[PDB]
């Protein structure tokens, strides 16, 4: 529990700039970000969903906006560190990234989600139910073991040695051709919609973790158990000099994002892209649901 009295002089006054990346999972967690605010009191300003990652960090570098929904394993990209193999572990991916932002750009990473919204596969649900599929490993042994499996995924995840032959190594399965089905140009609304439609058969689909096309097509994500995938999990992160006028925003976002687990996020993302509920009133049902809005 932070202070909040004393910090600043009498007429310290702010406008805290949230925003986020133009995606789904970026407006709802920019308006999660921005109703807590707004319901402790501080003021802010709305630039959420401003553009792709490269343009909300030339943003937040240059002061432009305050705080937004990062992803941990990004980090690797932003300071030319990608494919070390730290970025697969989550606690070291959040602490790299947090360290790496702080010591170059003194951007403070707050408490991430637990939901990791990476690269990977999701089962239809009757599937996962009846063969009790809950991780990558499950799955694996499953296949090997002659389970029935067609997996729609687009060329990319198929051929790319970081994708598909990974995911085969790692937990020990290879798949055979009438086990695949190829999407030339493909992306995970249609390999997605193939598994929901089980349109030649598809049972199995190429995701990412928490895209909003999941839960309401009845799949289930596999847990990457053995993190083949690097690790992408959101956290809000803040300008320091923002952070050190209202250091009570981390307390306050840490419970929050806490509750942010993969199947939660997944719902929320639904509700907005397929539900066509508006991201803020997802947003404040979240935080209603979950006590964070006296």
């Amino acid at each position: 529990h932070h202070h909040s009295s004393g910090l600043v002089p009498r007429g310290s006054h702010m406008q805290v700039a949230v925003s986020s990346k133009i995606d789904t999972e970026g407006g709802v967690l920019g308006n999660i970000i921005l109703t807590v605010l707004n319901a402790n009191g501080i003021k802010t300003t709305d630039r959420i969903q401003l553009g792709a990652t490269p343009v909300v960090r030339k943003a937040i570098t240059a002061g432009e906006i305050d705080i937004y929904p990062e992803y941990t394993g990004n980090a690797a990209f932003f300071f030319n560190k990608a494919d070390d193999p730290l970025w697969k572990d989550p606690a070291k991916a959040y602490e790299t990234a947090k360290k790496l932002d702080y010591d170059a750009n003194k951007i403070v990473w707050l408490t991430p989600s637990p939901a990791n919204n990476t690269w990977g596969i999701a089962v239809r649900k009757d599937v996962a139910n009846e063969n009790k599929l809950a991780s990558l490993s499950d799955f694996g042994k499953y296949i090997a073991g002659g389970g029935k499996v067609v997996l729609a995924a687009s060329s990319e995840f198929v051929n790319s040695a970081a994708a598909l032959p990974a995911f085969q190594t790692a937990y020990g399965f290879t798949l055979k051709p009438d086990q695949l089905i190829t999407l030339s140009g493909g992306d995970t609304a249609a390999t997605i919609a193939a598994a929901a439609n089980q349109t030649n058969g598809a049972n199995a689909a190429m995701v990412y973790g928490t895209d909003g096309g999941i839960a309401p097509s009845g799949l289930v994500v596999l847990e990457d158990d053995k993190h083949v995938q690097p690790v992408y999990q959101p956290a809000p992160i803040i300008r320091e000099e923002v952070l050190k006028k209202d250091p009570k925003i981390e307390e306050l976002l840490k419970p929050v994002f806490e509750k942010l687990d993969l199947t939660t996020l997944q719902d929320l993302n639904g509700r907005v892209q397929l539900g066509g509920e508006p991201a803020k009133a997802v947003a404040e049902d979240f935080l209603k649901k979950n006590g964070f809005l006296k």
